[PDB]
RNA sequence: UUUUUUUUUU
RNA sequence: UUUUUUUUU
């Protein structure tokens, strides 16, 4: 099995200039009994270094706990999800950041730094990242993870009511909520059992479709629909880029055909 | 920075149930000499434990190297990016992942394990994952990091071209390439410099727009086009989901109404 | 052409 | 031959 850690380990597990006990560290353990104590929890993750921001709603059997690093936590979940524990089996996963903001239409020269500079005005930041492609050039979209949920909510309103921008040439930042998901651990078969009918569905083994069946043509149609679904979206995207890609330059006709007209009248 | 104890250390960075020297460990180092040796390259990541498959295109001043954990590479990349080295500053960042597939229209029953159980037939797989929401459930959307590009390629071919399915109730799997991006290290000002005009743009500082113009006005009109782009793509989705959502049932009538058709006809040879 | 800038193998 | 997992301050 996985060694639990060591004091050694703990500083290692700090992903390299990660701030400790980020919200990204907080973990939701659901499913705990009612008479679970404050220190009985905390004991469960004695294993995992000096705990932090810990909390329970005993009435619903659930609670939070921040650990040293996101790596460290992720092991926590690793080691703990589906622990039997007074009959119940604890369910651990990460807590829902919900302070997390996706941002788009960033110039290619927004640096991770500068994004935090900008948005640090709406409060304590936990992290601000500009995303990068396979060659590590900007992809116009970024992440701001906020300290407090007010801080986010205020950055949201402000930036989506008002017009926030970042560099000399003007591109409003478009601040939509980030929706979280896990591609790291995902869904194991472990806990894909304890749903209604794994078997009913999985009773037929992965396979290719018979070049004739109903079940083939059904698919080949559904596919077809989807290929189309794409074609449409792909066209909307193309329509609309073409649409921004035009604008900047016919905008510079509000300042170039509006004076081109008004010039020789006054001092003549 | 630059870590005090290792070896005793590395194993601990490995990940949980990470296959080590996965392609997600593969580092691109670009920007190096004519005259780098192989030896010299590996000696570079001496620090970082047993080196994996490594490779230099001396002809183009770049090479690759796999390290034990994604974890550990991350570090090397960090300790090493921009290292001056006979005239140049080497570039370390993660190499590209050809051999990474996105899958879709995934049964909500499809388990991480099962996913690779299926795909393993096109080649060894490095990992496969069902993505899950905040409430850890299927997003009908997976990932299958493969062995090699051939593997991912035959996997792709055989799934666009054929009709692969995974559970009993027929949902084709939609393999497409999955394109690669870094929500992690991202883009530091560090090297945000070394493009032509950082300043030109950064000259103006992060601000609101002037409730008059002009930058304001161009910006709310850009905002318009956008909310509109949304509306459109929002609809394409609801439209075509309707289309599909229909199909399950409106197909169950090529198989009952073309079949309760052909029973009564021959029932009159009198 | 000092270099950042191209370059991401079967 | 034991229990909140469409419940996340």
């Amino acid at each position: 099995s996985d060694s639990e850690g060591f004091k050694a380990n703990l500083s290692l597990l700090r992903r390299p200039g990660e701030k400790t006990y980020t919200q990204r560290c907080r973990l939701f353990v659901g499913n705990l009994p009612a008479d679970i104590t404050e220190d009985e929890f905390k004991r469960l993750f004695a294993k995992y270094g000096e705990p932090g921001e810990v909390f329970i709603n005993k009435g619903k059997g659930f609670g939070f706990i921040k650990l040293e690093s996101r790596a460290l936590a992720e092991i926590a979940k690793a080691e703990l999800d589906d622990t039997p524990m007074r009959g119940r089996q604890l369910r651990v996963r990460f807590a829902t950041h919900a302070a997390a903001l996706s941002v788009r239409n960033l110039s290619p020269y927004v640096s991770n730094e500068l994004l935090e500079e900008a948005f640090s005005q709406f409060g304590p930041i936990e992290r601000a990242v500009v995303i990068v492609d396979d060659r590590g050039r900007s992809t116009g979209k970024g992440i701001v993870e906020f300290a407090s949920k007010p801080a986010a909510r205020k950055a949201f309103e402000r930036c989506s009511e008002g017009v926030f921008l970042l560099t000399t040439t003007p591109r409003p930042v478009i601040v939509e909520p980030l929706e979280q998901l896990d591609d790291e651990d995902g869904l194991p078969e472990k806990l894909a059992q304890k749903n209604p009918m794994y078997q009913k569905e999985r009773e037929t083994p992965p396979r290719f479709a018979q070049h004739g069946t109903f079940e083939y043509e059904y698919s080949q149609r559904w596919k077809s629909l989807d290929e189309m679904e794409k074609q449409q979206r792909e066209q909307v995207e193309k329509n609309m880029k073409d649409a921004k890609d035009k604008l900047e330059s016919e905008m510079e006709d509000a300042y170039h055909e509006h004076q081109a007209n008004l010039l020789r009248q006054d001092l003549m």
